């Protein structure tokens, strides 16, 4: 939806425990994206198994699901032009060893299993993840007065 | 409840619009308090009238309610020793003119009607506000690994 | 003039040399004040003797004038409600030893003669200083889209 | 010129409105470059048409000129070794979508038309732009005590 | 000794564990004080009992000694005008509940037993503590190029 | 040694003089590495000639040795997975002109001779440099409570 494109991000348990929620949110805010949903939740294994359905055959799947269910996550939806692709760039490579300094994982993480945050990998993935984690009435439309200074 | 004391905070519409959500959360995180609930909501006038019931006879009540209903707020609950009183200190005086530099309002605001954030003014106020804004199942218990370094 | 009140600030040579110009500007920006004039200048002794006319009988006058003429300063005008008094609070006490942490001098300076910045001490002082340092056509009126979130 | 190389930078209207002037200045300061001119101006369309003469055949030229004339810009000259090329690197690609995190545009912008800042693209361009925007007597020589720690 | 006054600071185990060493050092650096000694050590109970000799009859003494011996501390000596008194101001009140925002303890701590840092409380205390924790040959004299911009 | 890998880092004299010690330490802290040794020292030419033995035939060797002996350095050892390689990435290319923004040299330096920091270039180099700069009893083992959130 051009500037109405949306992505799903989640601060993983390690991000909450290391007190980096503010830091992470601040990076998306300063970039210009619009926060349209946010909540702290404890996700069920049932929800996480669907979230990570595509990874079901992978050897880390079981531990990934257990870990993501082990503590609070901060679920979020962000809106803006190219937000899915750009979010992934801000976050950095899956494996923090390949994420350059300046990215979230490049600055804050070491190991792939403790890489702070999840972000949708495509517009289609984001659509699915947003619907899985949030009801329609948790996604807010608000008139963004900053928008005039971010978009032509 | 000692170290289990809780307070309710809300980033007002001006805080969201000015992109200070991360900045505000980061201040409470770095202080050591535990985030136990968080959501972006559009509060109803009905909720706000009860939230501000003690101010009903004051002439700014109506415009305060309308303003707080005018756009998204970020509702939060924070836990720790003396969190209500300490939160109020971090926020600063109601009127930003009286809030010293180092406080949120001292650093970021000018006028009383645009003062970025609400915080409970007492343990009793927090009890009521927490119940009004959040269900029990939105308040998360998590084992805080930082706690050993914040509390004796 | 209410929200149209203006003050004159100058980053002294120590602030330029220590690379704190950005830092200082950012504190006024984040507070919500409107930047209406800015320039890097080398002030003449003639200008400075009049700028500090009220200090002419004081023993530090001569050295203060010579110092402020010794290198570039960053001259500025900021606009907003109570900007003169609030600016002075953000800056902190004249003698940095009495300036609490959170203030510019509290955070960044040690000695009274190297205290980073000048700010007008009154609306009348600001009127004079603005006229003395800037032409009317250097003071810019611009429509401040942040103003809606700083003022009722 | 070596370490005396100079570039012209301007914070565009979006940078002023979003309160990123100090943030931008601070990045050049912390890098070690020397600020040799600075002013807040409202540029005429006449000046801007000459500034962007090489872009006259491009479809965005008209809107670019109108936009840059629409509000204050912060004009600047910075001095140091390789300052033109290095400035461009710190700013990031023209299109923020191609600018990595860590760059100004990578961190703060989304769209090409709202990309915060202009920087000269060559030593020759900088010479022209500096002369177009500043008089000789606005470019200051000062003894930079940090220079001993930036240059061998 | 005027500008040659020195104080002893130590980042307590909680400060190391919470990753606030750099943050703390940066505050003294940005203030203008001169770092003249620094090391990561594990203090013995024997050293700490003498360090806190004046507190020997107090009920928290035993736990304070055990805690400070429980993990690494970062020992430091800082030099500058009024450094003992000013350090204490930057650190904030012993009990973080009384330490305003802007101070280290005001911003980063909650409880008196986990208050991040020790600073000498007097010139006499600093003399003793410096001698107890560091040899003369660990205290470095260096020519401080920033000094001209901090001191008249 | 996996997560027990260690590297040697030193803040060069320019890093101390420009007050970037805290800033540099903070970057390694926030990345998740464990600080296992730290001291401010004045290195002898004899030690530095061995430190840089591999560069003995290079034309900058003499000046490099003299410079590194000219003022205090902050010697450090950091521990964690892939710490040698990752440290080098965080620091950035030898020549700051090739170091992107987000890296220490990319953000803070201009010239190769004033590039703020040394980091070992291999596990073998780190082992040698650690032995050359530190005694065994200066390298501290401590139980890292953050480790659970950085490593699986
Ligand atoms: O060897 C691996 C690869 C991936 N993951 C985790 O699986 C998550 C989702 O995997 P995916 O390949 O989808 O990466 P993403 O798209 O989240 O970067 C990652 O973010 C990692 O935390 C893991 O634990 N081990
Ligand atoms: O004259 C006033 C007093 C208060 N308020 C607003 O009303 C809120 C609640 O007022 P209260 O007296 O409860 O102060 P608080 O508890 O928020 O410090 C404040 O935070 C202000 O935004 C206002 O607009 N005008
Ligand atoms: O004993 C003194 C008092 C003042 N000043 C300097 O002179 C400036 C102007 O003095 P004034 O009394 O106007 O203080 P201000 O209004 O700047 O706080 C101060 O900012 C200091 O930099 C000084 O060097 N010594
Ligand atoms: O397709 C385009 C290309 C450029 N620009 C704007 O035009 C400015 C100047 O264009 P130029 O190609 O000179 O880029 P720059 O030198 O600023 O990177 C850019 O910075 C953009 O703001 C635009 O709006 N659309
Ligand atoms: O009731 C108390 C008082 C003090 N302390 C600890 O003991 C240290 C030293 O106490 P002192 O009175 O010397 O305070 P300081 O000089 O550190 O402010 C403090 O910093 C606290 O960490 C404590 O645990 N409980
Ligand atoms: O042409 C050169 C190359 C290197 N160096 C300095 O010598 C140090 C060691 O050089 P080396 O190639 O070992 O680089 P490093 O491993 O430190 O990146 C560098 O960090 C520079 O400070 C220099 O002055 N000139
Ligand atoms: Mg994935
Ligand atoms: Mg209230
Ligand atoms: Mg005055
Ligand atoms: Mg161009
Ligand atoms: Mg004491
Ligand atoms: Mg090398």
């Amino acid at each position: 939806t051009g500037a109405h494109e949306r992505t799903f991000l989640a601060v993983k348990p390690d991000g909450v425990q290391r007190r980096l929620v503010g830091e992470i949110v601040r990076r998306f805010e300063r970039k210009g994206f619009k926060l349209v949903a946010l909540k702290l939740v404890q996700a069920s294994e049932e929800l996480l198994r669907e979230h990570y359905a595509e990874l079901r055959e992978r050897p880390f799947y079981g531990r990934l699901v257990k870990y993501m269910a082990s503590g609070p996550v901060v679920a979020m939806v962000w809106q803006g032009l190219d937000v899915v692709r750009t979010s992934r760039a801000l976050i950095g490579a899956t494996n923090p060893a390949d994420a350059p300094p300046g990215t979230i994982r490049g600055d804050f993480c070491i190991e792939v299993g403790k890489n702070l945050i999840h972000g949708s990998d495509s517009v289609e993935s984001a659509r699915r993840e947003i619907a899985l984690w949030f009801r329609a009435d948790e996604l807010l439309c608000w008139e963004d007065s900053a928008g005039h200074w971010l978009y032509e």
